[PDB]
């Protein structure tokens, strides 16, 4: 499970809206929230109850505050009509022999355009705006080193701290509540919806079976709940009156074993 920061900056934020905000993620689970309207990094969900080193959240805040100035600075190096969106995907994951594996990706207006080359401590890209933003970020003192320190030192340190002080939160297994409905689409044909309510982790497989034999996955739909749990539904179209030969099979870590679902 990797720790990731979702960073977003806008050049023309609507009134009462942040110009810059960050969510922090441990796997598929949000632990951090930050925006330029409040200027403070705060815990999310169960992580509010996490016993912490007392200087943790202030250090997350100061780091994100530094990123904030940098992101809003990037816009000044751009000369187009605008508006602009600068997105960043910053983070790390623990590798085999103690070491960690970094992730430094950036997108302009929803299109990937920059990365951070950890080998040489440089921002890289081929678009004129990528070179412009890279140059301005290189010009700022300590900036390249703070990106290095962020990804190689503090990130793996935060990750290890969350795995130790909040192991149970990551290991959370919750089975889905399964349902199977049948509805008539185009006359002579029926549709089956295999639904999965409130599960974690999101890793899940729905498989239809025709009279015990394979029928494959239908057309899947996936989404989150408010508590950080998940929801899915797969759909397969079947001939009328032939519904009761088909059944749904779910595979989930909350279950000890794949479970059949009937109508």
């Amino acid at each position: 499970l990797s720790l990731l920061y979702h960073l977003t900056a806008v050049s023309s934020p609507a009134p009462g809206t942040p110009a810059f905000w960050v969510s922090g993620w441990l796997g598929p689970q949000q632990y951090l929230s930050y925006n330029s309207l409040r200027g403070e990094a705060e815990p999310c969900g169960a992580w509010v109850w996490e016993n912490q080193v007392s200087w943790y959240w202030e250090k997350e805040t100061t780091d994100l505050r530094i990123k904030e100035k940098l992101f809003l600075e990037a816009f000044k190096a751009l000369g187009g009509k605008g508006p602009y969106t600068l997105q960043g995907l910053l983070g790390c994951e623990l590798g085999p022999d103690n070491t960690s594996v970094p992730t430094a990706k950036f997108a302009l207006n929803g299109e990937e355009f920059m990365n951070f080359d950890l080998k040489q401590g440089t921002w890289g890209g081929d678009w004129p705006e990528a070179l412009a933003i890279s140059q301005r970020w290189q010009q700022q003192d300590k900036a390249a080193n703070k990106e290095l320190t962020f990804l190689l030192f503090s990130c793996p340190h935060r990750l290890r701290e969350h795995l130790e002080r909040g192991r149970g939160n990551l290991e959370w297994k919750e089975p889905p509540s399964m349902r199977l409905k049948a509805r008539p689409s185009s006359p002579g044909f029926s549709v089956l919806t295999c639904s999965a309510f409130s599960f974690y982790p999101p890793e899940l497989q729905l498989r239809f079976l025709r009279n015990g034999l394979a029928a494959g996955t239908g057309q899947g739909d996936f989404g989150p709940n408010s508590d950080g749990s998940f929801h899915a539904s797969s759909s397969l179209t079947v001939k009328s009156g032939d519904e009761h030969h088909y059944c749904c099979i779910v595979q989930h870590a909350g279950l000890a074993q794949p479970l059949r679902v009937e109508l």
